[PDB]
């Protein structure tokens, strides 16, 4: 679970761009 994939993905998609840079 499963994960936890498709979410860990997103959060860490998100925090880098956002982050941003």
């Amino acid at each position: 679970s499963g994960s936890l994939s498709t979410f860990f993905r997103l959060f860490n998609r998100s925090f880098t761009q956002a982050l941003g840079k």
